[PDB]
């Protein structure tokens, strides 16, 4: 009834909640502790991290692949997988735009162990999960429209063969499972609870490219996927492919005013933006941005659409509450009320979706509950569980992009202002402002007991087998060995470490010699983590108890050159030290 | 004293704190604790495009190659011995570096590679008169030339050297050859004198070697005497350097005019000057103690009017185990970190002075437990003669069960310490990422900050000379100049809106794109990435940023705004269009 949730996490207890906090374009996932929002971690993803080696050792570029070659990611939406409607832990997944991908992070090591390029598409935006009956698939939105092929001939949006597509990731394999070519462009998507259905916003109905066309029409659309009907045509074989990758093309658009099996069009006001599932699996809820409302569609009410019972698509909406100014995200506290932030006005609405939905009819109710000022345009919001039947309507955040004065000054880039707002009680309160770097767009929530970690690496996790198999073709025993193996120009030296010792301290090479040190931390007492630089060589990595972390580089420059430990590991931390010594050409 | 910052409230203080291996320089609000904004320094910052940007491959020079450094030491320009808030310089131990940040926008300005050395790692600035000189410590011992054909670290031509830099040019001033090697670094209250640690005297490689003798030493330098040699024209060169490098070696037990050792305990690290000018304080690291340099004695060291280089030490309390870093609260007590015994020993220095002289006296007023395996520690103000006495920060490298569990790599654990009374009180756990290693403070009005960029301000003023050759006005102009295979878009952008929405090059032209920022409101930055590209930079308002890339794929390419920036920044985009190469000549 009231909202008097304690917020002070003192020295020795411990956050109630993990938060996941996209990293914006810096490219990273970040991890706080909740209601402190402190950060506890960060986690490499699309950024190059000089501390943990990630975008510089073979095992980080082994997952990113060709994409290796890029320093740079703008992610946004970061979301955890599901058993049943409820967070099951496992894995978290998030967009990058810049350069149209998608990664998949392991919340037992907290690291990204899978990362795939989108193919046949430009800038992976939306992003969320299938909730029921798990997380089989990993919905993203590739925002831009371009030429099928791409190859220069034809650059006019207008084209027939000019598209954007929806796209589905196996969760679990992290390669394509389908692509959806539709109408007009692709926002923020979500799902519904039970494996059928799918939504995304979509403001360029207009397929335009400048800022007056694409806000032409008085409504775009949020085009719901009929999943089943994807699948099933996958599995019967009616699909195409496009350019050189294999996954199976499915065409949603709608030819001469006829629909596709797989795909409705639901006109919504007006270059709509979030896209939001309801707690209780009602409604997807879209935000209208430059029209003042949300549009409410009924998700009992998409089969009935898709089979053809229903005159007009606009009769599955059945809310489309007037809210404030520019409306941009719902969130939802499990006990009827959505959550909506409204960039313009800057505030975040509390709103009771049944009674809008009666507004709707026709009666005289008032379904605005509260508006609480942020500080300043909101963006996103995020409510605690608020993508799983176990909403639990305790913390908000909402995530705003105008800092101001909210904080000391620092120079012309401000910090974003990320507001932790209890809702436990009938009414809001502001209770922490919480500065972050780049733009985080959205953030989740879990509960500590949703998380379960490891303390110490198992000596087979998949996310250094390549690196175990290199060193079983070499004869090694990567747990006991110290040794130097020579083959032509390249030199792969493998050595154990334990505080505060490297187990090899000097190896010598050929100037030009391509050189893989891999290290494998012997150390078997937990946060004793090593670290390995070469002094003027670009070279920094991790390695972490019972890890195995490697990295190439070529030894160009003649005479001695220092490593270290970067870890302080020790009180003998400064002398865990090594030579490379290089023979001149 | 509050420890907590309401919505609205702001924070008293800044932090520096070092990003360690991370690369990175942040900005923390004290006693919030915390992260205000992230300074791009050895990193590449996809946000910002440090790294990636023409500006910041320029200030980086050849250095810009590599994608990581390891930071460790902040610090704050000084006039008269207190901040005057121009500069921060911070060393990079990975790829050799001093970096300086200008505190007036926060960001990195200037970076030099220190030549003819490895490992830049303690780093200190001169207090008196100014900060004239950045004082930076070369780790590792190498051989000279390091031409592969000697290797062994007793060559008499295998050494490290101290280092000082032009704080204002950020240029090289003049490099000390020493015996041994150096660690952490500091300056005294006058200008006359800086001191460095030194624990690898038995100039060994492996760990029983290096920890060998029962002293190493602090080496005291003679700045006046070094200056006097530089201009005097008594130096050498080493390789292709021009920086004047001077012989601090002893000769046959002969101390060279540069340099005195004064005989610490055993492998020491932290080398401290006390607010109060009096002392440099090593901590004794192996040595359960501390040794206390008594800065008045300097002259007559070096004149020789001293039988023994120990007559300088007045102190060496026994403090605990592992001692690392001392800080002050200028009411006359240190405050020391003790590493094994993982405590914050806070001390009177004056009663340890007078226990050294066989005076019975417990030094020792209070021990208070960290979590875990304090390293430095820092006290606000402690470099300055303001040293306030309010707030201390102790950086523990295992924070084992403070925090909740986030897989096998932990956080460290930066602690909040009020020492404002009689009693140390610890009020906050400050989790980081990747090992800060020392930070520090200044009061809120010690730091000037601009809310909008200047047009002339030498962060991209070759950016605006390249314009000039090409009759560019930046302030105005949307044009795409073209150069044969390059070519040069420059454009203002003006939320929601780049002022140059398409341009259409060959398959393989190198596209420079420069961005300037017309919106005159603080806080309304814009961003530049090209899809699928590489490409990614900030420009705040007033701003000129540019970014070169090629255009290696033939068809439409969209290019998009990163920084949240209007309600219509969902839209502001532009596409470049790429002819294809069997199009244009092979
Ligand atoms: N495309 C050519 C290189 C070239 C291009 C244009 C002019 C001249 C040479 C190959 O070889
Ligand atoms: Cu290993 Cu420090
Ligand atoms: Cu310009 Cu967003
Ligand atoms: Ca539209
Ligand atoms: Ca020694
Ligand atoms: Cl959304
Ligand atoms: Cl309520
Ligand atoms: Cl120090
Ligand atoms: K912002
Ligand atoms: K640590
Ligand atoms: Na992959």
């Amino acid at each position: 009834k009231e909202s008097k949730q304690k917020i002070h996490v003192g020295p020795g207890e411990l956050d109630d909640y993990y938060g996941f906090w996209s990293g914006g374009h810096q490219g990273e996932v970040r991890v706080l502790g909740v209601p402190s929002m402190r950060e506890l971690m960060r986690i490499p993803v699309f950024n190059v991290d000089s501390a943990t080696g990630w975008g510089l050792t073979n095992e980080s570029r082994h997952i990113m692949g060709d994409s290796a070659k890029f320093l740079n990611g703008d992610c946004h939406h970061p979301h955890i997988s599901m058993t049943d409607g409820k967070y099951d832990g496992k894995y978290l997944f998030i967009n990058d735009k810049a350069n149209s991908r998608v990664a998949r992070i392991r919340l037992d090591i907290m690291k990204c162990d899978k990362m795939i390029t989108v193919p046949n598409v430009q800038a992976i935006h939306g992003l969320r999960l299938q909730k029921v009956p798990h997380t089989k698939y990993v919905f993203a939105n590739a925002e831009f429209i371009i030429p099928h092929p791409n190859d220069g001939k034809v650059f006019d949006l207008q084209d027939e063969n000019s598209y954007t597509m929806y796209n589905a990731i196996d969760a679990e394999t992290m390669e394509m499972a389908f692509q959806v070519i539709v109408d007009g462009n692709l926002d923020n998507t979500d799902a519904d609870y039970t494996g059928r259905f799918a939504a995304a916003t979509c403001y360029n109905s207009e397929k335009a490219f400048d800022l007056g066309g694409m806000m032409r029409n008085e409504r775009d659309w949020v085009v719901v996927f009929d999943i089943h009907a994807v699948e099933a045509a996958v599995k019967a074989g009616d699909f195409i492919t496009l350019g050189d990758s294999k996954t199976p093309v499915l065409d949603g658009r709608k030819k001469d005013g006829k629909d596709s099996k797989f795909t409705r069009y639901v006109p919504v006001p007006k270059n709509p933006h979030g896209c939001n599932t309801s707690s209780d699996g009602k409604y997807f809820i879209a935000a209208g941005k430059l029209s003042p409302t949300c549009s409410m569609i009924a998700i009992d009410k998409l089969p009935d659409l898709f089979a053809g019972k229903l005159a007009d698509p606009r009769d599955v909406i059945v809310g489309e509450p007037e809210l404030g100014l520019g409306p941009l995200a719902t969130t939802f506290d499990g006990r009827g009320n959505a959550y909506t932030t409204l960039f313009i006005d800057s505030q975040v609405v509390k709103w009771n979706m049944e009674e809008a939905v009666r507004a709707y009819k026709g009666e005289k109710v008032n379904y605005i509950k509260q508006k609480l000022d942020v500080h300043y345009q909101p963006g996103h919001l995020h409510a605690s569980l608020c993508e799983t039947n176990e909403a639990d309507g305790k913390w908000l955040v909402a995530l705003s992009k105008f800092s101001k004065d909210r904080f000391l000054p620092v120079g012309p880039l401000h910090p974003e202002n990320d507001q932790l707002i209890d809702i436990s009680g009938d009414e809001m309160k502001l209770v922490h402002d919480g500065p972050t770097f780049a733009e985080p767009h959205d953030c989740i929530m879990a509960r500590r007991d949703q998380i379960k970690t490891k303390k110490i690496w198992d000596r087979n996790d998949p996310f250094f087998a390549p690196t175990v198999e290199m060193a079983k073709k070499d004869g090694i025993n990567l747990d006991t060995d110290n040794k130097v193996i020579r083959d032509g120009n390249k030199v792969r030296v493998y050595m154990t470490s334990m505080a505060p010792a490297f187990g090899v301290q000097e190896f010598t090479v050929k100037q030009g010699d391509e050189v893989t040190v891999t290290i494998t931390n012997i150390d078997q007492i937990e946060d004793v983590s090593h670290g390995f630089v070469v002094v003027n060589h670009g070279v920094s990595m991790e390695i972490s108890p019972q890890q195995t972390s490697s990295i190439t580089f070529v030894a160009d420059k003649p005479g001695l050159h220092w490593y270290y430990c970067s870890w302080f590991c020790h009180a003998l931390h400064m002398e865990m030290v090594g030579r490379m010594m290089v023979e001149p050409a």
